[PDB]
């Protein structure tokens, strides 16, 4: 497919050069497509990203839909999913350009909206794995709402902005904070 | 000089590092691309330069704000809340990690963005030591928690922008009482 040809060859230009360096004519000439035709699909860049994003979030989504049932309770599912989020992120080859975008698009309405939609759905594993333990008295939380929105931005803030390497010292860190946390809302 | 300051900061904080390039802020600050060359050299230097008056400003601020708070528990959800709030710092977080995530193999500026980042944790370090001291809490690794803090408070803060401040506030003081239930 000529679309899909695209976002595949997009990808891997944006997986080796970053989103900032990767213009629309190396997409173009490697698809052996043109700009008028990409235009014409995703409009912009930014989109084309956006639709790689939103492909990526649902193959993380079925990931951890199955990575999900080798922990028993909703307390060790949170262990799981912050230390999941972190190990995945220090690996992904996508990341960097992510990064990129976000720290450039993020003040812009009309992206940083589609931006949001996609960071919901982090929110919404959160949101089952704290209601669903409401359910099975491992905690009591009245706001679920305002507590995977809290957990979602502390989470990956710890992620982003640890520089303190070492990939084991940055695991332990997570857990501590998932400890604490937790402890936090008995 | 201060007007290739004020201009570099402020596209620095709307379109990130590298969506920033020197000719537009010699553009917008009515100077050359030789004069901006001199007083700063390269545009990282510029960036790095702007980081440390931002640490110090950062830093004053937060000196003369901590007074307010008597308890150490309490200085932890006034920093906090401020750093929601703040001109200084945490509005160039963007920035700032998009810079590392590119220049952290140079390792002549590496150096220079640690004791940048060990000055904003230390400022949790300071808190939560001293609330060891004063019986609040008792807390064996000071170094790890204070880490801790201060990447999830910046975390709220930086990916949150979008919202009502007051809420952002809410949302913010919720996550201090959490944290802080979580020590005990
Ligand atoms: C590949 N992978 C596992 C991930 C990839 C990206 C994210 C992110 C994120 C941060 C906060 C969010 N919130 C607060 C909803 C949502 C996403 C994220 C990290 C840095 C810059 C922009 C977004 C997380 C996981």
């Amino acid at each position: 497919n000529l679309k899909d040809k695209i976002l595949g060859v997009a990808k891997e230009l944006f997986i080796k050069n970053g989103y900032n360096a990767t213009t629309t004519g190396e997409i173009v000439k490697l698809s052996e497509s043109s700009k008028g035709n990409l235009y014409y699909h995703f409009k912009t860049k930014e989109n084309l990203f956006l639709e790689i994003l939103n492909i990526e979030e649902s193959k993380w989504q079925e990931q951890w839909k199955s990575e999900q049932i080798k922990a028993k309770t909703n307390r060790e599912k949170f262990y799981l999913y912050n230390e999941l989020s972190l190990t995945t992120e220090y690996y992904y080859p996508l990341q960097n350009a992510i990064i990129e975008f976000y720290t450039e698009y993020y003040k812009t309405n009309s992206i940083n909206e589609k931006m949001n939609k996609l960071q919901n759905k982090y929110i919404d594993a959160y949101h089952v794995i704290f209601k669903e333990g409401n359910l099975n008295g491992e905690w009591s939380i009245n706001d679920v709402n305002a507590v995977s929105k809290i957990a979602a931005n502390a989470v990956n803030g710890i992620v982003t902005f640890t520089h303190e390497q070492n990939i084991n010292e940055r695991i332990k860190l997570m857990n501590k904070f998932s400890q604490i946390f937790l402890n936090g809302l008995s």
